[PDB]
């Protein structure tokens, strides 16, 4: 498998992209 459920950009938290792209600093957008 991958990642147990899809990439949420652990580092924003939601379902569609990777941190590597996460735009969201942290509680913003
Ligand atoms: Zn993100």
């Amino acid at each position: 498998a991958q990642q147990r459920k899809v990439i949420r950009c652990w580092a924003c938290g939601k379902e569609g992209h990777s941190a590597r792209q996460c735009r969201a600093p942290r509680r913003q957008g």
